[PDB]
């Protein structure tokens, strides 16, 4: 088995909207996040990618699931630690990276977001916890994957 290296991502989620960001440098919308530094936990990484990222902080984070990617090529896998929220402080800003923009719920941009997005973002909508792993080849093509619903992540 492959090392992995771990990495956040966080879903702002509100009743009606989800908050996402569109990576400019690509064109994609995603949620917010980047690798885990050492001697930090998973969530206060997450925090922090949140607000380098975003502008965004929040005190608390909820882990909604796991995803583990293998890409074709790459000799490690990422495992992306998913964290969600429903209550924030300050506003988005756009970064020379990132332009973060607020989508309503029966407008999920799914199309223009990375093809696993289609297979979890549903659960986390449900309130589902889950447990994923995606292999690609490159960005667009899917060769293997397993996602389970879970009830502790
Ligand atoms: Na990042
Ligand atoms: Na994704």
């Amino acid at each position: 088995m492959k090392a992995s290296r771990l990495y956040t991502l966080v879903l702002v989620l509100q009743p009606q909207r989800v908050l996402l960001g569109m990576k400019k440098r690509a064109g994609r919308w995603n949620g917010f996040g980047g690798k885990v530094q050492e001697g930090e936990t998973i969530e206060d990484g997450a925090r922090r990618e949140l607000q380098e990222e975003s502008g965004l902080t929040v005190d608390a984070l909820h882990k909604v699931g796991q995803i583990v990617f293998e890409f074709v090529g790459e000799p490690e896998l990422m495992d992306v630690h998913v964290f969600c929220t429903d209550s924030i402080q300050g506003t988005p800003v756009e970064s020379d990276e990132m332009r973060p923009c607020w989508f309503q719920l029966d407008q999920i941009p799914f199309k223009d977001m990375w093809p696993d997005d289609s297979y979890w973002f549903p659960l986390l909508l449900q309130k589902k916890k889950f447990h994923g792993y995606f292999k690609f080849q490159g960005q667009d093509t899917i060769l293997d994957y397993t996602l389970r619903e879970v009830d502790t992540v």
